[PDB]
C-alpha cells in the first residue's frame, strides 16, 4: 500500500526547515550547514518491514519499522523518541514523541513528487524530493 514511495529520492526544494529545526532546539551551526544540505532518501520494503535510510555529507540515519508498530528512534538531531508510522490518507505519517513533545514527518506523493511536511510547535516546513532512477 506503500510501495508507490519505494525508491531513492533526492531533496530538491527546501521550505522552512530552519524554522523547524529552531523549533526542536538544533543549534545555529548545524542549522546552517543542513540548509545546505541535500539529502538522498532511500525507501525499502521486504515484506511489511521497511527501512527508511536518509544519507548526506552532514548527517546520517537509518530507521526500520513495522507499519502501525511504535519503535524506538534517535533522530539526526540525537532525540530520543518513540515512533510510530502508519498510512493515512495514502500518506506515510511518522508521529515522534518525547517528553510530552510531539512532532510529525508527513510524506505524500503529488505528481510524482514526494512532498514531505514537517511539523513542530507552529513550524511547518515543506521538503520536496525526486525521483532518482
Ligand atoms: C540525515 C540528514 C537530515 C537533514 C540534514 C541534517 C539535519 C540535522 C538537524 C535537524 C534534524 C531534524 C530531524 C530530521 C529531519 C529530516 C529531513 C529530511 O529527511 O529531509
Amino acid at each position: 500500500m506503500v510501495d508507490a514511495f519505494l525508491g531513492t529520492w533526492k531533496l530538491v526544494d527546501s521550505k522552512n526547515f530552519d524554522d523547524y529545526m529552531k523549533s526542536l532546539g538544533v543549534g545555529f551551526a548545524t542549522r546552517q550547514v543542513a540548509s545546505m544540505t541535500k539529502p538522498t532518501t532511500i525507501i525499502e520494503k521486504n515484506g511489511d518491514i521497511l527501512t527508511l535510510k536518509t544519507h548526506s555529507t552532514f548527517k546520517n540515519t537509518e530507521i526500520s519499522f513495522k507499519l502501525g508498530v511504535e519503535f524506538d528512534e534517535t533522530t539526526a538531531d540525537d532525540r530520543k523518541v518513540k515512533s510510530i508510522v502508519t498510512l493515512d490518507g495514502g500518506k506515510l505519517v511518522h508521529l515522534q514523541k518525547w517528553d510530552g513533545q510531539e512532532t510529525t514527518l508527513v510524506r505524500e506523493l503529488i505528481d510524482g513528487k514526494l512532498i514531505l511536511t514537517l511539523t513542530h510547535g507552529t513550524a511547518v516546513c515543506t521538503r520536496t524530493y525526486e525521483k532518482e532512477a
